[PDB]
């Protein structure tokens, strides 16, 4: 009975979400979520949006289950395959920081070429993990869909064929998608700076 919901969930994380889980943590939320609806007999469907639901607000460390490939921060440059729904424990512009510090250094008949220098992009620098392995992932071209104000422990899908160099994504709008949540233990760490 509960086995055979939890192979139905895992499978149905799988195939719609690309989500990966421990057996172990699947059981045990299957019957805390039993136990919160006082409900022993919900339906496949309404346990698997409940299931997803609970995995979207978890701290992927403490499923202790890794998603990555194994050798991808030794690797000093390659190409990453794959489906991979991660966590972004946090994320910040990192080119609007530069950009400022190069213009206080940049300062300190006749005509004179005044070339327009338009603003760098942003580069939102995201600190990944799949709980196990912590990785970077650096906005490489514009994705829009990201931005500076997701919370920590937002879960993200990273997929296609994606470069990497020195432990560091390099994502395009092509390799991501926004699945959402938040981790309620993180909100209170990165809340403070």
């Amino acid at each position: 009975n509960v086995t055979s919901i939890a192979l139905r969930a895992e499978t149905w994380l799988l195939a719609a979400w690309h989500v990966k889980v421990p057996p172990m943590w699947l059981e045990a939320c299957i019957n805390w979520i039993q136990e919160e609806n006082n409900n022993v007999n919900l339906s496949q469907a309404q346990m698997n949006k409940q299931v997803f639901e609970q995995w979207l607000l978890t701290d992927l460390r403490d499923l202790e289950h890794p998603l990555l490939p194994d050798g991808i921060l030794e690797i000093p440059k390659g190409e990453l395959n794959g489906f991979y729904a991660l966590q972004i424990n946090s994320l910040v512009d990192v080119s609007q920081p530069a950009y400022s510090q190069i213009q206080k250094l940049r300062g300190k008949a006749q005509v004179t070429p005044k070339p327009w220098e338009a603003k760098p992009s942003r580069m939102l620098m995201l600190q990944l993990t799949d709980g196990i392995v912590q990785i970077q992932g650096m906005e490489y071209q514009p994705i829009p869909i990201l931005h500076s104000d997701l919370p920590p422990g937002t879960k993200i899908l990273i997929y296609g064929n994606i470069s990497f160099r020195l432990g560091v994504l390099l994502l395009k709008p092509e390799n991501v998608k926004v699945l959402g949540g938040e981790v309620d233990a993180l909100l209170e760490e990165y809340a403070q700076e």
